[PDB]
């Protein structure tokens, strides 16, 4: 992994502290704006839905690709029936809290170990460790995890990895496909900021690029930078056009 | 299946002779504009890439989802095909030479077997192994495409579930958090004024927790009308609230 400090310009103009990690073909060929931050570990927030969904399927907590998460009857979002894809792609706190409780802590721990997922610390509450608990993961580790999923190399069936991968598709054109996932822990303060993420991969013609971005957030209006900074960096590398 | 005569309005403007079949939830609930036409059988043209890809994977001719189909540098009919392509790419830019080569490696005995299992059309692959779907005798109806695509959606085709899922991702054409379209076009050519060609668009839409299966075909003798194969069906779906 090499450092490209010229990438800092994209963060500085907005006064944001963050990191971007980008790898072409494999995790053997990565660059970042900040080597130190690239390996610092942050709460995953909703990026945890990726491993949670896979564990859910492997264990049977989630039955199959076509399962519907029906509303039982504070957020409008949480009052609608959702597909797995819908649950991943829109806000659905109650769905994932229930999946995590059903998996349980022993099984959750085994899978995080198999996946080499961050610090693998799930204390803080079975239904909130990824959001207000002790779990932490680096941008580097995100890229490594996502590459394994891309290749179907996680300790999970190929079918379940494929199911999760379809649910992560967010942009589609004939020769350009994007799988990605945001995460956001909440707006913190200047001295105790939250963290926001954007992770995924881009398949462009026959190349693949893995990416992971994170940033400290203390101002609600800065949230969209989680997509625009990586996009600008990717653009300057020639990926987007 | 019932007939929705009001849908004809979308064909009258452009004088198109064709048919749209739309099914909500499953193929046990279908509507179409032309009952006669819905079961009539036509050359599938590039819509055949869907079973061809599944069969390619099942036979091991296509190695896995990440297989790259390398360009040898020699002229192809379309500039868009003159490059290395992934499986998704090859399908989406409808790279005929890539799939002709797949067919040849699959071969007639295996192809016949899989189409029988898939209940694909008239299952007639005479006309040469690398052209039966383009200029040969293979024929499938809009209602048959819908049956086949539902099986694929449900993973009920006689192929591994992994392979059905691979082809499924390769067919994604429109994505949003609660909206996903999987689709494939086809076009046989312009034929003559008297024996015109056929144009297709087939697929399914997942909107919130519902699924809609659809197929459309139309007669065509002028290439400039090609886009109506998407625009007509799209107009009917949007008028039904599928957007």
């Amino acid at each position: 992994i090499t450092e490209n400090t010229s990438w800092n310009k994209e963060f500085s103009a907005e006064a944001v502290n963050g990191v971007f990690v980008l790898c072409k073909s494999s995790s053997k060929s990565c660059a970042t704006n900040d080597l130190a931050r690239a390996s610092k570990e942050y709460l995953p927030a909703s990026t945890f839905k990726i491993p949670n969904a896979i564990i859910g399927l492997e264990t049977g907590v989630i039955k199959n690709e076509h399962q519907v998460f029906k509303w039982d009857g504070a957020m409008k979002q949480w009052e609608r029936d959702l597909t797995l894809r819908g649950a991943i792609q829109v806000s659905a706190v109650p769905v994932f809290q229930q999946i995590a409780r059903e998996v349980g802590e022993v099984r959750m721990q085994k899978y995080l170990k198999k996946f080499s997922y961050g610090n693998q610390n799930i204390s803080g509450g079975i239904d909130k460790f990824w959001l207000e608990g002790q779990l932490r993961i680096s941008a580097v580790n995100q890229v490594e995890f996502l590459e394994s999923l891309y290749l179907n190399k996680l300790s999970a069936s190929k079918e379940n990895q494929l199911i999760v991968k379809e649910a992560l598709v967010t942009e589609a054109a004939p020769e350009y496909l994007v799988h990605s996932k945001t995460g956001f822990s909440g707006v913190g303060t200047e001295s105790n900021p939250g963290v926001a993420w954007w992770v995924g991969w881009v398949e462009k013609e026959t190349e693949v690029y893995f990416f992971a971005f994170n940033m400290d957030i203390d101002n609600e209006s800065k949230l969209p930078l989680r997509k625009s900074i990586p996009t600008k960096i990717m653009e300057s590398e020639g990926i987007i056009g």
